[PDB]
DNA sequence: CAGTAC
DNA sequence: GTACTG
């Protein structure tokens, strides 16, 4: 009966097998009793009285919705911003857990200063229920991970991603944000038997290295327009989002 | 560390 | 495999 017990608590949003061993150990056993005696972050707060919907995957449509949301709000600031969905969404598949937006602007001047009011934005519609976390000083980008809630009778809450970037990293981005994660893993794994790295900022060449492989070398980052420039100078034929889910 | 994003 | 904040 302990490890359905770990099942549970690992369920909530910020909590861990470390913090559900530790519950258990407590003596806590239900979620009325996490709710009421354990010491809770704030996230782990959010995620608790979200527990049901958490849980529950979203259709397709719905994301949808979500996306537009996000785009309308977006937008108004300025109209010249790109609100792409990725994750689950961009795959192609049916359900989805979690909603993941890309915003950027061609030029790569004008997505600065959007993010602040536009999470402000969002707030005043009564979409933003809950913040999760925010990471303002990302490279030259910044994430955000919160609750939403679509307008209407009925309506459970959903996990929210945006993520504000440059168009010159749009592309990195992008691949990052698609996923999969099993698929992420693999493609920089082979970056590095290349002598390279990726990440959600730039792919970068002539990347250094050690006896043990441990990194020492920062390399030069090479330009990348679109998803299918770096599959290019990876050597890689290109695979579509649909194709991406691993 | 622990938990999370993909 | 990178990369955050808690």
């Amino acid at each position: 009966e302990s490890v359905p017990v770990l099942e549970l608590f690992s369920n909530i949003w910020g909590a861990g097998t470390k913090t559900a061993q530790m519950w258990y150990q407590q003596g806590f056993r239900s979620l009325e009793d996490i709710r009421s005696q354990a010491s809770l972050t704030t996230q782990q707060a959010i995620g608790l009285k979200h527990y049901s919907d958490f849980l529950e995957r979203m259709p397709r449509e719905e994301a949808t919705e979500i996306e537009q949301t996000v785009q309308k709000a977006a937008q108004a600031f300025n109209s010249g911003l790109l609100c792409v969905a990725c994750g689950s969404y961009r795959r192609g598949k049916a359900t989805c857990g979690d909603v993941d937006v890309a915003i950027t602007h061609p030029d790569g001047r004008s997505h600065r200063g959007i993010f602040s009011r536009l999470l402000d934005s969002l707030r005043q519609e009564g979409f933003l229920t809950d913040d999760l976390v925010s990471q303002e000083e990302n490279g030259q980008q910044q994430k955000y991970l919160g609750v939403c809630r679509l307008p209407g009778p009925g309506r459970r809450h959903r996990r929210l991603d945006i993520i504000v970037v440059p168009y010159s990293e749009f592309a990195c981005a992008l691949l990052y944000f698609t996923g999969s994660a099993h698929f992420n893993r693999s493609m920089r794994a082979l970056a590095k038997t290349k002598g390279m790295s990726l990440s959600e900022h730039a792919l970068s060449t002539a990347v250094v290295r050690n006896t043990h492989g441990c990194k020492v070398g920062p390399g030069r980052v090479l330009p990348t327009p679109t998803e299918k420039d770096v599959f290019r100078l990876l050597g890689l034929p290109y695979r579509e989002p649909a194709e991406r889910d691993w």
